[PDB]
């Protein structure tokens, strides 16, 4: 179950379908953020193991992009189906490795990963090139070709959801991938590879591992492979507070979205704009809700918030929290670390903190990667747009309102890229993740053909 | 000169780039419905000129379909430029022959027609076949080809819009057209063909006039046409489908509709410009005398705002100005034919005696002077429940019926209670109500906080006993085309079994 | 369990609403295997009342299943395809037994194509997105894809399960509940497939009602409770169905049989290399499915001055076709789907003989000895005439191919196009310009170049002159089972100005 | 300074130009093409790309991805803003950007007539020959694979299985067969606004 260490020991690299040990023998320890207890040994590749990975990729490159789109899609579907029935194992691996809740892994990370695999198996079937009939004699054909080899550097935020988000398009398009998982949370990708890797031709899924300055730098700077987070407003208008029936409950539940996956999300809703005419009641219920979050051991059944990522995560979060506390950031809840006791002392927990202030303060124009939300207020829709667009960012935004004109005008006026409306943190496939990712890992072949013996 | 006559007294049959007198020698008189007078003689044709049109079309189809799509778009752009330079002549012709306000032809009709000829000349430039890689050895290439020769039966109520709603898709797609204008309004298409006759190559556009049993059936039952497009009455549509079910011919239709217009009490929340817009959108039944396929003639108003909405909407209806449609200012115009008055007056009688209390209007609109022989009915508002014939039969009159509901579920119930599925309008400020009403209404098109907008890029259609297809969109370019699927194999090695 | 053991059982009732319900009356007709004409079970005879039960269940599931998210329905379709792929042998044996098709042909092409078709349409469902149009700053039009509701389909018997899947995948991908009428020649294969997978779909999403094409085909087509009727079959029944479904305003989608040319240019035999073997393969492909293919290449057009070599080698390789028990893996051609069809091809052979066309091979029935005597086996027949004889202008659906010659490309186009059908065609040549010119010229919905009988999902397929309406096996089958909902939304509270 | 005031004008116009309907910008482009015809293989393609990109702008839709019964993702096609670039190239660039709703910053004589139509501030390889770099079967080669490993491109032949193989096997982006601009330009000067809207009141 979740309480048994999923990890095996001594994970080495995975190049060409076989577990290849480091060229220069080295193994850095796997420190689980949940407790800070060493849980495995991970290969430390420097510059040669990445070249073995590139060798396996360039050796399986020609036969994989030659595969049919239907056979490639069927391989992806088998990958997804074997990922499904092993849901608990991969979820437990990601929880142990990253400290995310076990509730948040069998509900939002794995099912999203499997659905991404199935989805990009489905977009490759429907994919088409294009014919342009220039005239009666000349025709232009546009085919989609794979890029070749692509190297992916997985972050530590979702080490399995984001890894699959970056793999599935690249494997659907027919490319061989060289992966370097981030050393903060390695070896959940090792577990996933040990689960699936034989389903792909040897050299399609290569996963080196090590340090960002050690392993990634030769990879990210390579003349072989063709290709290689801000403050998100959560505006609440006075509309949401007409009645206390079901949309205001949803509004509050969507306010407490900094505390899902410990705010390391790049689109963290860490800036909440509440209408002045509703601020008092909304913050009443919001403070009753944030303090109702159950912090504890991430891997039990129901811990809503777990360990962050590392020691550096805690130092950054604590530094930004203190800097906020200085300039006047009235704390409604939280505001420090959390020593939960038991085995949970070497961990890296931060408790959910509701800040309070104005967009001048540096907690609003600087991102924490932690469960720290910076509430503020605004007067009207125009001021809401003036404030919500005050940032050097825009990776996302969230608008809550019961008015059609308000929602559309906010969504179209906000300079974000993904505006949520009366929801937040829903990351479904086919919504831009979108079927246009397959074109990221594809080049185009243009053949212009003239069917006329004379000119 | 809008008040000056725009029609020659001898409109023959346009066939093969030239003016051809009918073989039967007969003719029929054209009546302007503004006054009831006579405005010219237009050729009466039968199954003999239908075949002349088909012969010209088939003699031009091979040369037309082989022209580049960039050559069939420059010609369309030149057609639109000519139609825009002469917007008043066409507006005046559509006014004299159809008897609708000159403002509605210089504002809606002609700009919409020019916009369609530009739009479908745009959609044609960006069109592209698909190439579906199957493996390294097999590739399927899909090409778009013209259907050949298409036959079109346009209706009267939009003489130059429904004619350009369907020529532009058909001429963009490389087909040659045999167009049959409705006998009730056969002159506007004639002036239009006069002014842009020489832009198209001979035989591509062939226009023949006549009645619906002598020049309509021969065109809509021929084996020389690839597709028959019809727009109008449902029974005539069944006639067309039966006639074209012998050569297995596509029969794209558009058959009326009884469109509701719902108000959810979110409009009466500030008495602001939005309430003003809702009031204006209520009276939209009077647009084109209510002889539009998407007529709001059913109105659903939330039970809490019925009193206020009526006490202002009756005022705005009583402010609708009627008169001679040919100067600058008439809002509600004249009916197309005398039989149109006859049907509408019979329907008004049925509504009066059924139990639909008359909020306003309810009789003819004798305007005196040189308008007594005209065809004018006063804009009318009744009030009943949905189980009454005025709610459940189309009128094409300046008539609307009003009933109320309790809540959104009842709104969907009543809005779907009819047998037609063409259109509907929704008026609310709440997003969830607007979406659930737009998606729950079993109609091909739903207007939310607007109505009677016909942009060239929004697919117009209905899915009930109201037709098959989608106008005003790039999907309609494919309705006049067919797919050639060339599945090439490149491996020169046998599969291994006979 | 085995290919040579019976794969059916007796009393296949109607599969209505995730159930097995008997007809309104105990009317039960009898299925009969073409391989050895004999009973292989007793099939329910469906009157109009069973169509009414099927439509009721389809409407209930239309209410519910309609709003099932595209990702859930695609998951159900993927699970259906996986279940079929893990039972490919059982389904293929059922198809061989009920249709007389060789087990070779089923296990090789027919069941893999059905599984690939379900996977393909689950995919194109996941990848399907509607449309938006920014009319101006204040008005947007939203084009939603919606289910049609309940659709009805009448499947032929030449490809019972393959056409059942070809029609079912887009229909249930699009959220449409289906009432499905199997051809009474081959009723019991769809039953086996249904009892296989009749637990992955919600009750009512798939309803299959088996009966005679006049007792049950008409009540299904003559119903206002279906948003569409789909048909594949003979042009007489196609015109009938067009009549019944035009009296109700419901759109129709036909796919009628065509007399498909198969042109062989004098370049196929230049170097008599493996490409020439492929061309002879393609010529012999007239006997695939025992000629019962709506796109059968039963009209071969060989260039005049290559005729000698091609016909000597091709008659050799057609005599080499091994006729035997279709349940043997070595058998290359099976039985005819019914005795009436065997009589039809025999009559057309006699017409061709009486019309002055020589017979190069075959020409009669065949008694394959043993229990196969009762079966309906026509010997692969080659005729030889010109384009004007009846057998060149009329459709046979038998292992019968008629051969003529052309002089140049223009005569090739004239002979290829001189017909009343445009369903399919085939063009064998090595010249690059010839293949494209001949594929563009030929009035055929599908044109195979340098191959033939390739039906890969995601390639469009339809009748081009008079042999049907619409396209199949492509992602735009989804649009044939969906309607567009336009929602024009104005975000400006400013009045229009007029009125 | 001069470029700075060009940028300031471009932003001031960008406030309003992006509000213009696709129909109206396409119509302005058609008027530009007409006016260029009046004052007319370089100008033909310039006019032709103005018409073509007006057409693609009229055709462009945007997606309405349906995630659930109660959740829809809308993919609008917002303009970027201000962008910066003989006359044929000038047009290949301006025609798409102006189509997308962008106030460009930059021919002179052409700019004199085109400028007034726009609102102010908006405008401111081997050559293989297969026997039936010049790779004649100038240099030479032996067989198909020979000229494949030697080697957008260009391929004269007639075998219909070497034209395809040699068109697909070349590591380039454009192969011309028996001889010797795209909607994807309009999506390069144009950004996507994804609006995920949830229509469920419950949670
Ligand atoms: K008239
Ligand atoms: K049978």
């Amino acid at each position: 179950g979740v309480n048994a260490l999923p990890f095996e020991e001594r994970y080495d690299n995975f190049i060409g379908g076989e577990w290849v040990a480091p060229v220069s023998g080295r193994y850095f320890t796997n420190t689980t953020p949940i407790t800070g207890a060493e849980i495995g040994q991970i290969a430390r590749s420097e510059a040669g193991d990445i070249e073995l990975a590139l060798d396996a990729a360039h050796a399986a490159k020609e036969k994989w992009g030659a595969t049919s789109p239907a056979e490639r899609a069927n391989i992806m579907l088998k990958i997804a189906d074997r990922m499904e029935r092993n849901l608990e194992l991969l979820a437990t691996a990601e929880t142990w490795d990253n400290g995310k809740p076990i509730r948040e892994t069998m509900a939002a990370d794995l099912p999203l990963a499997i659905d991404h695999f199935r989805y990009f198996a489905g977009v490759l079937r429907a994919q088409e090139g294009s014919i342009s009939q220039i005239d009666d004699d000349t025709v232009a054909y546009h085919f989609h070709e794979p890029l070749g080899v692509v190297g992916q550097i997985i972050p530590w935020n979702f080490p399995l959801l984001m890894a699959c988000w970056k793999l599935a398009p690249a494997i659907a398009a027919g490319n061989c991938v060289v992966l370097k998982p981030a050393e903060q949370t390695p070896a959940g990708i090792m577990v996933w590879a040990n689960l699936i890797g034989d389903l792909l031709p040897p050299g399609v899924l290569n996963i080196v591992n090590g340090f960002g300055l050690e392993a990634g730098k030769p990879l990210a700077s390579s003349n072989r492979i063709a290709k290689i987070g801000g403050k998100s407003p959560n505006i609440f208008f006075a509309d949401v507070a007409r009645e206390d029936d079901d949309f205001f409950d949803k509004a509050l539940e969507g306010f407490t979205m900094f505390a899902l996956n410990q705010g390391e999300v790049c689109t963290c809703p860490s800036r909440v704009l509440i209408q002045e005419s509703i601020y008092d009641k909304f913050m009443e219920r919001a403070v009753q809700r944030v303090q109702a979050i159950k912090q504890g051991d991430p891997r039990e059944s129901d811990t809503m918030i777990g360990a962050q990522a590392s020691s550096e995560q805690k130092e950054k979060i604590l530094s930004y929290l203190d800097i906020g506390k200085k300039e006047g950031a009235e704390v409604l809840t939280g505001g420090k670390a959390a020593d939960l006791g038991g085995e949970l002392s070497g961990g890296y927990y931060i408790e959910p903190t509701i800040f309070r202030g104005n967009n001048k303060m540096r907690i609003f124009q600087e991102e924490i990667f932690g469960p720290v939300v910076s509430v503020t207020t605004f007067k009207d829709q125009a001021e809401a747009l003036e404030i919500a667009n005050d940032t050097l960012y825009g990776l996302g935004a969230g608008v809550w309102s019961r008015d059609a004109n308000t929602c559309y005008r906010m969504g179209r006026g906000i300079k974000a890229g993904r505006v949520w409306t009366n929801c937040y943190h829903a990351y479904p496939a086919h919504a831009a993740t979108h079927k246009m990712m397959l074109d990221h890992y594809q080049q185009t072949k243009n053949m212009l053909v003239s069917y006329s013996p004379k000119k």
